[PDB]
C-alpha cells in the first residue's frame, strides 16, 4: 500500500522533521501502530536513534477533531507500539511532529518496518 519507509529530508533519521501527509478523500481511523528502529537491544538503542516523543494530530473534516501526544518513557521493546484513538470519526489530515531524540549516536540508522494507520 504505502511506498518507502520514511522521507529522508537530510539529517539523521529525519531528526526533528514534520511528518505531514495530504488527503485524497475522507477515511475512518481507529488505531496507529509504530515500531522503533529494528529493536535489536537496549544497548543498540543507545547506539541507535529513537523517536522518543511525538505529537500527532488529525485536522479537517470539522476543524480540530483529534489531538494527542505520545512518549516511550523508556522500557523494553520489540513488537510495534500501539496508540488507541477514539475510533469514531473519518477525516484525514495528518500532522506528526517529532521534537527530539535520545542519544542518536549513529545518525541515520535502519528505517523502521513502517508505522500503521487505521483499524
Amino acid at each position: 500500500s504505502m511506498s518507502t519507509v520514511w522521507e529522508e529530508n537530510s539529517p539523521g533519521g529525519g531528526v526533528g522533521e514534520v511528518l505531514s501527509y495530504k488527503f485524497a478523500s475522507p477515511m475512518h481511523i481507529g488505531r496507529i501502530l509504530i515500531v522503533n528502529g529494528d529493536t535489536s537491544s537496549k544497548e543498540n538503542y543507545y547506539k541507535k536513534n529513537r523517536i522518543a516523543k511525538a505529537d500527532v494530530k488529525y485536522y479537517n473534516g470539522n476543524k480540530l477533531v483529534l489531538f494527542q501526544k505520545i512518549e516511550l518513557g523508556d522500557t523494553y521493546t520489540k513488537k510495534p507500539h500501539h496508540i488507541e484513538i477514539d475510533k469514531k470519526l473519518d477525516v484525514d489530515r495528518i500532522d506528526i511532529e517529532v521534537t527530539e531524540v535520545h542519544q542518536g549516536q549513529n545518525k541515520d540508522i535502519l528505517a523502521l518496518s513502517e508505522v500503521t494507520f487505521g483499524n
